[PDB]
């Protein structure tokens, strides 16, 4: 395309690439949209928010899977069939059956559980240098997922590890050898999920697994769709929340004075979480979309079949919308929210829940503990999709 000529080039698949490099900022200043090998990347806030819900764009995940050349198999079947790849009737149908526990009223019903779990987890924290992921960021969303999906709470470590051993990001590749491990992980996770699904087929409960089992008994979805949807919810609910919590500690370790502001006034925790989501969103690229038809935004024309990815990280650093955009500050009253959860019909199902987990965690950690200090080498996730510490050695003073 000729209208693509003057667009800035960025390659976020480069192991040398950084989201906070000067060339990224320069690209955003120059253009609302950048060119990448995989997609057009929307860099500014206004456009990134609006395009995530624009009806001219459908889900881009299937396009991604094919574009990276993921070979045929159970892993590919999951990535092309799961909720995030679906649109229209099929999407509304599946998403609807899993909505109820995430309604911002049922979120309030789970709030006391989230609080006490956080409280318990803080009680069992080590006194010295310890990995925050293993001791908090992993257990918290794992226990929450178990409570939502109806798994025994004692299985929280197993259920978490199941998701860890099935890194879907690694499978967005044509490599056969790395794929074997992802496929092995997927199978093991299904083994656990299917067994729990069969239990709920006999005796349905109040949980989400039982909810979806009820829809199966009413013939709204088939058996394959059932277990995929249970798998979709677990992965989407565990990985992001885990990494985002670890990123929260990372931010506050860099800015220990603002942690103290929350200690003094715990009511600052809601907008503190928002600042964490703004400054370091666990998914730098939020919404992956493909053009369903020909159209034109700001002169740049997008033909049918063009992948368009919303870059939340860069859009959060947009000075057109955010005051002192590159400074981490919890106290500034923001006019616009973070868009760490995407938009449109695909908008994060667990937005309210994720915010509840982050808020309760930050409030209690800041009230009870001294500012976090990095105590060793941080292990970062290098794959496409979820970003953040896989292991975070820290101390609370
Ligand atoms: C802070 C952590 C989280 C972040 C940053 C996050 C972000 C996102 C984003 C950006 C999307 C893509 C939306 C789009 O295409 O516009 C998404 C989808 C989704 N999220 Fe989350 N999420 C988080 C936690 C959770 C939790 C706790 C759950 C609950 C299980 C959850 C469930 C889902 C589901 C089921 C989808 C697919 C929905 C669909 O395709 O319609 N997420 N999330
Ligand atoms: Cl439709």
């Amino acid at each position: 395309e000729p209208s693509w000529a003057d667009l800035p080039f960025l390659d976020f698949t480069d192991p040398n690439f950084s989201w906070d490099s000067p060339e990224v900022a320069e690209a955003r200043e120059k253009s609302w949209i950048a060119r990448t090998p995989l997609a057009l990347l929307v860099l500014r806030y206004a456009e990134a928010d609006q395009l995530a819900r624009d009806k001219r764009l459908i889900s881009g995940f299937r396009g991604l899977v094919d574009m990276v050349g993921t070979p045929e198999g159970p892993v590919r079947d999951f990535m092309v069939d799961f909720l995030q790849s679906l649109d229209g009737a099929d999407h509304r149908r599946l998403r609807g059956l899993a909505t109820h526990p995430f309604t911002p009223r049922r979120i309030t019903a789970v709030q006391p559980f989230v609080r006490s779990t956080v409280e318990q987890l803080i009680d069992k924290l080590p006194q010295g240098d310890f990995d925050f992921v293993q001791h908090f960021p992993h257990p918290l969303p794992a226990l929450v997922m178990c409570q939502l999906l109806g798994f025994p709470l004692e299985d929280y470590d197993t259920v978490g590890r199941l998701s860890i051993e099935t890194n879907l990001g690694l499978a967005l590749s044509n490599d056969q050898d790395i794929l074997v491990k992802v496929e092995q992980g997927l199978g093991r996770m299904f083994d656990y999920l299917v067994a729990a699904i069969e239990k709920r087929k006999v005796e349905p409960g109040d949980d989400l697994t039982s909810d979806i089992v009820r829809a199966f008994h009413d013939g709204v979805l088939d058996d394959y769709e059932l277990r995929t949807l249970v798998a979709t919810v677990l992965v989407a609910g565990y990985e992001t929340t885990n990494h985002q919590l670890a990123l929260a500690m990372y931010d506050f370790a860099q800015h220990p004075d603002q942690w103290m502001k929350i200690k003094e006034n715990p009511e600052l925790a809601p907008q503190a979480v928002e600042e964490v989501l703004r400054w370091s969103p666990t998914l730098p690229v939020t919404a992956t979309r493909v053009a369903a038809e020909d159209f034109e935004v700001n002169g740049v024309r997008i033909p049918t079949g063009t992948p368009v990815f919303m870059c939340a990280h860069v859009a959060h650093r947009d000075p057109r919308v955010f005051a002192d955009a590159d400074r981490f500050d919890i106290t500034v009253k923001r006019e616009a929210p973070s868009i760490a959860f995407g938009g449109g019909p695909h908008f994060c199902l667990g937005t309210a829940l994720a915010r509840l987990e982050l808020t309760e965690a930050v409030a209690a950690l800041a009230t009870r503990l001294d500012p976090p200090q990095i105590a060793g080498e941080i292990t970062w996730r290098h794959e496409l999709g979820v970003a953040g510490p896989d292991a975070l050695p820290l101390r609370f003073g």
